[PDB]
């Protein structure tokens, strides 16, 4: 499967990008080394010092990692597994560095290290996928390094706020982020536990995994694109920026120098940097290991795969059913050719959903998924973009029907509105989830004034909008007053007497809001 990038920038350009490359691989051989030698014994296991030294090189990993094309136009061409990134980001509402995108991935570090002709060491990876043992929020973590944030992610366990871990809730309230119904359910799990695995949530909550996690943008729906609208409003400083820069270099000397000292403890050698690149292959396939096995057994219990298939699904994506079902049945079954398409429908319900259900080709389906990725990143493409691609004849007649289809879909599967209405909303302003995001953000008179859109559709898409202005005495250009004031309407429905008789609200009004 091919792995590819070509690197356009200058040459001053192009030896800073090796620079921040290689460190990164510094750091997460330290990830690496940790992992080892905790599970080597059981007091290993639970040696406080090691799984704080362990985390200080995950935080520094992903810092370099938001450091990977500043000026988002150094690379071109990224390709990961067949599939070309540029594409992919270009579609999406904020664009982006496809370099930073490519590294979200299992494996997608091979593409950018082609591309830098990265040979210094065996196996030059840097991932940034690290769950049960991450100090941030998991899913936050990932969305730092999409969008460059050197200057938000921090460098030490002892800078990590609680607003980024403990209380990652906190943010999203300190910006006024909108979150819709599915979302919700999301975060309710997420409450007892951050750090809870996103099959697993998928699997409490009957959900493939895809439809948990969502586009890397705030256009689209998942807590992927939820962290998305956060990160876009923080504004960027330039000063932590600058002292990150400073602090990481001298902190990645600190911490290979606590880890020689500590191995003594539990070996007759030493950890030592050199060892390291030593011992790369030996050090790392222990951890492989045992991720690759417990998602083999997985796809047999959970899923009803022969043994030899799941070992060999298992073994090519490095243990993750995350990036097992965001692939086209013709890519799975060319590296595991005894897979039935019953087989790939049983891992990805994205496929089953297109073939079952709207009835497509097996190969219109891969189509979709190639150009796409997901129901979500569909759904997060202008309207007249889809068009303009079938113009030039990149969409097949079947699947050009078939998008324009899921597109309206998302907005005719309620109760007021129609075809056409659905058309001039995606016409006015592009997608569907720009439609739904703006009717959580309460903006009505920009949305009514688009012709078709009346009182009717307003009760169907804004929360809380019926319920407020079917109150005697409040009209239109109120609720938007009021929904905005407080943010949302239960808000409103809980607010104190004091403040809604401040907005000139009589007592009637209130018993009813209320509702006694």
């Amino acid at each position: 499967l091919v792995y590819d990038a070509e690197f356009v920038g200058s040459e001053r350009e192009f030896e800073e990008e090796r620079e921040t490359f290689l460190k990164g691989v510094k750091a997460y051989d330290g990830v690496l080394a940790t992992r080892y030698l905790m599970e080597r014994s059981s007091s290993a296991k639970n040696d406080e010092e090691l799984l704080e030294l362990h985390q200080n090189f995950i935080l520094l990993t992903g810092s370099y990692a938001c450091s990977i094309d500043p000026t988002e136009d150094r690379y071109q061409n990224v390709i990961v597994r067949g599939v070309n990134f540029d594409e992919r980001v270009q579609r999406l509402s904020t664009g982006g560095s496809p370099a930073r995108y490519a590294i979200v991935y299992r494996r997608g570090w091979r593409a950018i290290a082609k591309a830098l002709d990265i040979d210094e060491e065996d196996v030059p990876a840097i991932e940034v996928r690290a769950v049960k043992r991450n100090p941030l929020q998991p899913a936050l973590y990932r969305i730092l390094v999409r969008y460059g944030r050197v200057d938000l992610m921090p460098v030490t366990v002892d800078e990590v706020p609680p607003e980024m871990a403990g209380e990652f809730e906190r943010l999203i309230e300190r910006y006024d982020v909108p979150i819709d119904e599915k979302e919700e359910r999301i975060l309710e799990i997420l409450r007892e536990n951050p750090w809870t695995p996103h099959d697993e949530i998928a699997r409490r909550l009957g959900l493939s995994v895809s439809e948990v996690e969502g586009e890397k943008d705030p256009e689209s729906s998942g807590i992927y694109s939820l962290w998305s609208r956060v990160v876009v409003n923080i504004e960027y400083d330039e000063r932590t920026a600058k002292r990150h820069v400073k602090r990481r270099d001298r902190l990645l000397e600190e911490l290979y120098e606590h880890l020689e000292e500590l191995s003594e403890r539990y070996l007759r050698h030493p950890l030592t940097r050199r060892w390291i690149v030593e011992h790369k292959r030996d050090i790392m396939r222990r951890y492989l290991e045992q991720r690759i096995v417990e998602c083999a057994l997985k796809l047999q219990d959970r899923y009803g795969i022969r043994e030899d298939v799941a070992l060999c699904l298992a073994r090519a994506f490095d243990g993750s059913i995350s990036m097992i079902a965001t692939t086209p049945y013709r890519t799975l079954k060319d590296v595991c050719p005894d897979l039935t398409l019953e087989e790939a429908k049983s891992v990805n319900r994205t496929l089953a959903t297109l073939i079952d259900e709207h009835g497509l080709s097996p190969d219109a389906a891969d189509e979709l998924i190639e150009h796409f990725e997901s129901i979500a990143g569909i759904l997060a493409t202008d309207l007249e973009e889809i068009e303009r691609m079938y113009e030039e004849g990149r969409l097949s007649e079947e699947a050009y029907r078939a998008a324009v289809e899921i597109q309206l879909a998302e907005l005719t599967k309620k109760e007021g509105v129609g075809r056409k209405t659905a058309e001039r909303l995606l016409r006015a302003f592009g997608n569907p989830e720009r439609v739904k995001q703006l009717a959580r953000e309460f903006e009505i008179e920009k949305l009514a004034s688009v012709e078709g859109v009346g009182e009717r559709v307003l009760r169907s898409l804004v929360p809380g909008y019926a319920s407020l202005i079917s109150i005697r005495g409040i009209d239109r250009e109120r609720a938007e007053r009021l929904l905005k004031k407080y943010g949302g309407y239960s808000k409103v429905r809980e607010a104190g007497v004091e403040e809604l008789r401040e907005d000139g609200l009589t007592d009637a009004q209130i018993r009813e809001l209320k509702g006694l």
